[PDB]
């Protein structure tokens, strides 16, 4: 009994995230598969349309088998820690391949470069030193050194998003001696991006995107805009942005993670003056920081998180807790099965465990519901720890809660 | 010249306070009417119906000639303290005499009280710590210890807030031995109180009000709901205080002014399971506060005001500054011959002036807009800086500005 591992943000579930599962299952050869999922804000920065409990109960659906959380300590943050997290997940949980998607079916090319990266990495990071010495940025010394080594035409694309990701995943299972194999296969009802599907209901017409969209994924998603009352965008989190940084000292700001040393006096000027986050955004963008880098320190300045704590948990090897969002039967066998193997307490309901790591998870959802208008909002907070693992019987439709 | 001071707080201006400017220049022979007025948040711990800028216009047009801000260091606390640094920016600005409306009209009971009580302030102390080592509470032993003096026929409760504050205006004064002397008379087209203006205009009524308001004061608020479409509540910052709340620890919520120690817990908690600011309160009600503190202390929470703050500004026997915020005629040629005169900065421009008080009332303005919706939000943060002091001219209405 044989699990295959995915790294997914799941921003929502389509039939794209459906050609992923099955390929998965089928080209690694496991019969179950395992995601580990951002919950409430994502890699690049940005709230989910939808709660981390309803997409759990998509992809339960959609043939996931078991739906874990990336805590928001390695959720937030640039490709290297999110894979260095995400995969310590899917290794503890004994996944015995990991399959990511990229533009290419091969798996080889990613193998190659890791490799000419890893052993290199001497030369490589002694080459970064002349470079710096002559006077070159960082990235250009670094882009520099690169060069020499990687402009062999292998050819690996490091632009392409899911590729990156797809290096570092290969990175961390190196580093970190996990007895994973890597899979992967080109990304393709012809099946539309998870972006612009977001555009459509976004723009409240979820009428567009359908066939490209998985049934259970409608209902749960219309479920969600009935329940709840709106799909989340990063603008409805502009007002309480707004708030934060008018209750912050600069002395504040520089301590919070991703406000490098004094972007906190740029930040201020322009929060005062910005009537949307779009303005906001615009007003911040700097050469030193990227969209999506600034996207990350905003939602960390939402939650008020502190470098000093970031840098204490981020020190840990391995994942701080197991957090359980939904399984299958399959998967809760998978589970019971390997339970007792697990190194790190597994989190079903939230009072099992305390950690400061899953504080910073459920003080993200705590965040993350503000939009909701009142009641709602409220009833909504009940769930972060009201809402046990979400348990779906593949023979077909048994939810158990 | 001659002015009258006044402390005042107009939410709104109402014909009980055009009928006081009137007859405070009448009694106290003062050709000025001097109003210091609680800017954007107020003693009795809510937000003001509407801007300290447009409330300060039906000031000016009912016969207030200046007005000045009274910082939310003094305006947002009990009024022991509110009195006090009123009272003390009154006479920076040398007001010769002091006017409040009271329950009594009669200023020989507040003078009697004050003169009786000093008289005997040894014998209470030991009463109450007689009382005290007894075993009694704070506020019993002081209302025992109280209660062996001044018993008598007077009656002048002074569980009466009009004779508290107005005790305590000629407290501040008497133990200030401050020269000016204070007037009062008792409270009576028609005339009802700001409370039951303010609940008739939560009740989606204004012109019922227009027998209680002057015309100037009806004038002002409709304009403002027009601009940035809104009544300022209490629960309209509700979320505000969910989500400051939702950020801070237990330990950083117990360094907020007004929040006692182990009382942050039950905060915390309460916060969570409150769908309504009204909800919320019930759950935080303990002997050892009363409605308006806790009121108060929600404020200090939104603003994040320390005790460390609080306590180290609150320390001075004297004001910061002098923020002018609005003048008439009469107004300017009484700030003109006092100008050379004041002992602290005259703040008009704030660019003029920085001070960790005068950082305080920016910080409240800036919580104050966020009800607000934006494109209006941001235009209003503007007012607290490229706003020229407003001038108004006495004689046949105009604004200058
Ligand atoms: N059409 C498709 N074909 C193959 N793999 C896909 C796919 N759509 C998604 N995946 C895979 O599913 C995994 C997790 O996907 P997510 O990160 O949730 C969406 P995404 O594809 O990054 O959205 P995007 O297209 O807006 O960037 C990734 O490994 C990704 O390659
Ligand atoms: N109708 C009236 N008669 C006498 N005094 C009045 C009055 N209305 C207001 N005042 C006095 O004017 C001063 C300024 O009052 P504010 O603090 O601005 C509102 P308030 O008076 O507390 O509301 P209220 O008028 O509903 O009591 C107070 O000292 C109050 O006693």
């Amino acid at each position: 009994m044989k699990a295959v591992g995915l790294v997914v943000e799941y921003n929502p579930f389509h039939n794209g995230h459906l050609y992923h599962a099955q390929t998965a299952k089928l080209q690694t050869g496991c019969d179950t598969a395992v995601a580990v999922m951002s919950g409430h804000f994502l890699q690049r920065g940005e709230p989910a349309v939808v709660s981390k409990w309803a997409r759990t109960k998509m992809a339960l659906q959609s043939g996931v088998d078991l739906v874990i959380e990336l805590p928001y300590l390695y959720a937030v943050q640039k490709a290297d820690i999110f894979a260095r997290g995400s995969v310590s997940i899917l290794n503890e949980l004994e996944c015995e391949a990991l399959f990511f998607g990229s533009e290419n079916g091969d798996i080889k090319p990613f193998l190659e470069t890791a490799q000419l990266i890893d052993e290199h990495k001497h030369i490589l990071n002694d080459r970064i030193k002349e470079e710096l010495k002559k006077g070159a940025s960082y990235p250009a010394a670094a882009a520099i050194a690169f060069s020499s080594i990687l402009h062999t035409e292998s050819a690996l694309d490091l632009s392409k998003p899911n590729n990156i990701l797809g290096y570092q995943y290969v990175t961390s299972i190196l580093t970190g001696g996990y007895p994973m194999k890597p899979y992967t296969t080109a990304r393709i009802n012809h099946i539309a991006s998870a972006t612009s599907i977001r555009k459509a209901m976004i723009g409240q017409n979820l009428e567009a995107c359908l066939r490209f969209l998985p049934a259970a994924s409608a209902r749960e998603l219309a479920a969600y805009r009935k329940s709840f009352g709106l799909w989340h965008t990063p603008e409805s989190y502009f007002s309480y942005l707004k708030y934060s940084l008018s209750t912050v000292t600069a002395r504040e700001l520089q301590q919070v993670y991703e406000v490098e040393e004094g972007l906190e006096h740029r930040i201020i000027r322009s929060i005062r003056k910005s009537s949307s986050y779009q303005e906001f955004m615009e007003l911040l963008k700097t050469k030193r920081y990227t969209w999506t880098r600034l996207q990350r320190m905003n939602t960390h300045i939402l939650t008020r998180t502190k470098k000093q704590d970031m840098q204490k948990l981020l020190d840990n090897d391995k994942a701080p807790y197991i957090r359980l969002l939904g399984m299958t039967k399959k998967g809760q066998a998978y589970l019971s099965e390997k339970k007792k193997a697990l190194s790190v307490p597994l989190v079903s309901k939230l009072s099992s465990f305390s950690h400061p790591a899953l504080d910073l998870d459920v003080k993200a959802s705590r965040i993350y519901s503000l939009p909701i208008e009142e009641p709602l909002r409220t009833e909504f907070d009940l769930q972060e720890y009201g809402h046990a693992p979400i348990r779906y019987d593949e023979d077909e439709q048994h939810f158990l809660n």
